[PDB]
């Protein structure tokens, strides 16, 4: 009868550094890093915890965290504790079971029953209620998000061995040839980074982690292997509990861990049919925003036009006689005359000066662009001067900038 | 040394049927018809008295109150009576002396040391301390805001005539012959519907007036007239306490009185340099807003292309494969492949039919415009289907759209 969200707290792991994706994580933590035109990427975590029905969240920070700190203030601040509801935001540590272990002391008050435990650094959409209802149905010690991907993708992924019930065997780390799913050898089971436990059982072992000088104290490494060892691990599927839109051919998840996919993940939203659909009201995501102005379009001549075409455009964003094509604008950007975008996701509050030509860019949050600088005609001029993927995309940052 | 303002009430009437808007306020008082983009027009007169430092603020409504008192409700949420702040929604009135009158048990409880009497059905920015400065200052028993109006455009208005130190001398309903300024007769001073008084003075002027069978209950015909005879009765330049953007050429001020001034000041925001500046933040206007997805342009071949030029589009817009040139679109519009709207302000949650073609129009919140379409070209026929002025704006609203 009753929910099982109703006694669950959402933990959600947001140490991520996010190392690969260089200057865009040198001031920010992974998390916090924007995504889709309005949100950051916790905002995908969390927002699942509201849908699913969880009231109690906490999230551990770590790494230059204050602008994720500052995220959660402002944007996550609706919790009422006399509603039984919190939001508690958990800075320092020494891996991901440690930054549970660490506030033990503020879970035991709540006494819920079960911890849903996130990865804060994904985009993906998921009513937990499944992987409770499947972890107290089966009996399990843990139950593990998983995604069903092929064998060669797998390869990036800590993989889970299944049997043909879905209790997991064996676990390896990131296996250049992945054990297949029984009786479908094409598909491979990689761990989302999210374990639910029943929270007494969980504190057993992270108490247990905490006193072994072995351990790295990292659920990955060192809880989940245990218990697939001498305990019960079962696997459930991204699949049974995703929440797709009727607008979203497939179930959505995404890493965006290099720049590449990061700048892919982002582009693709201009597309006419996106993986990702944005527009849906049924499993909303929320985040910090602010009332703004609409988005301006100006100037309309042979030599300027300021529109944007197969592009997505926030508010607060005045295109001034600038050309975009198959862009994606945040919020607050300034476009600016004979200016043109190609193939840029664009942070907020950017300026683009009049005359500048970029493509194929990231550009970071504030960023000014000076008059008339080009991007992407040149890879040797681009690489020298900006971070440069081995597929063209410049990464740029206002730091960059001032060293021309 | 303190602030006036910490002392004053801000009384809003919003009362204001606006009949020369037709269907436009059908359904809606005019003080809650949108304007600009996100905003309605009664957002203006709320955010000058919240700028200005004013935190007590009454608002009469009556007419078709519905989704005022809804936007009142859901936008104005934020003052906190513990703070000294208070936001009274006040529900159709013998005129708009009894709308306060009607309220006097509301008011006296905050013993304000004054009131500000506003009208809720402009647009406009204004810092009502200089008037309360000038209202103790001079000792006036009302100090009224005037426009500096040529006389020819001020016998649509409430007309007051002044002598050399701004003493108002007489007042005449719609002169057809306004008395000018001296010293300057070319101009006339056209009240603004904006009263200040000392809260005392005003209340009995109110019991006066509520006993006299004579009165029509109003501040402009019955309460302003008393006191510009038997009283003190004082003007107060609009141009002297006006909050002027840097980017705004002159005082602004807007009645949106017909269709054709509510879809030109509308259309107005499409230029480059509009004479509101909606981008200001030095005084800002606050509204009811929602976190929305942002606008979408698609489709990019020589036969449709999803595209806005000269145009301002808010949030939650999906434009595809439509054509926009010079229109102003609220939040939610669909605008489908090779439809074409020009000249078009475009209120929330209307969806363009493919093939459809508008140009002047004013097209109402929801409404769905069928595909194929055609409004502009035609004269004879769209003054037969729909609301059209001799200009040839056309306000198309779904009743309309019902009957063909």
């Amino acid at each position: 009868v009753q929910p099982l969200a109703r006694d669950a707290m959402a933990y959600v792991l947001a140490g991520g550094r996010g190392s690969r994706l260089k200057e865009l994580t040198d001031r920010r933590a992974k998390p916090a890093v924007y995504f889709g035109g309005k949100a950051r990427i916790i905002d995908f975590a969390l927002s699942n915890a509201l849908n699913s029905g969880i009231r109690r969240i906490g999230v551990a920070t770590a790494y230059k965290a204050h602008s994720l700190i500052r995220h959660l203030q402002r944007g996550w601040d609706f919790f009422r504790p006399e509603r039984n509801e919190s939001f508690d935001i958990l800075p320092a540590y020494e891996g991901t079971a440690d930054a549970v272990y660490q506030n033990i002391d503020i879970i035991e008050p709540y006494a819920p029953e079960y911890m849903v435990i996130l990865a804060g650094d994904h985009i993906y959409k998921m009513d937990y209620e499944y992987m409770l209802q499947q972890h107290v149905d089966s009996g399990a010690d843990v139950t593990i998000g998983c995604l069903e991907v092929p064998r060669m993708e797998a390869t990036g992924f800590g993989v889970m061995h299944v049997n043909e019930k879905d209790e997991i065997i064996d676990f390896i780390e990131k296996p250049a040839d992945p054990p297949g799913i029984p009786g479908n050898e094409g598909f491979a089971l990689a761990s989302m980074g999210i374990y639910v436990f029943h929270t007494k059982f969980l504190m057993e072992a992270l108490r247990r982690d905490a006193a072994d000088p072995t351990s790295s104290r990292d659920f990955g490494k060192d809880i989940i292997p245990y218990i697939v060892e001498h305990g019960k691990a079962v696997a459930h599927r991204f699949a049974d509990s995703c929440v797709r839109s009727d607008f979203e051919h497939e179930p959505y998840w995404r890493d965006v861990g290099t720049i590449d996919a990061y700048w892919q993940a982002n582009i693709d939203l201009t597309d006419v049919v996106p993986d990702l659909d944005i527009y849906d009201k049924s499993w909303p995501i929320w985040t910090y925003a602010e009332i703004t102005p609409p988005a301006k379009f100006v100037h309309d001549d042979e030599d300027r036009r300021g529109s944007a075409v197969s592009s997505v455009v926030s508010g607060d964003c005045i295109i001034s006689g600038a050309a975009l094509n198959r862009s994606l604008l945040f919020t607050g950007v300034r476009a600016n005359s004979y200016s043109r975008l190609e193939n840029a996701v664009v942070l907020p509050s950017v300026k683009i000066g009049r005359h500048a030509q970029l493509s194929n860019v990231v550009i970071d949050h504030g960023v000014v662009i000076p008059e008339g600088l080009i991007v992407g005609e040149d890879p040797e001029l681009d690489a020298k001067r900006f971070r440069r993927t081995e597929s063209g995309i410049c990464l740029i940052t206002q730091s960059m900038i001032d060293k021309l």
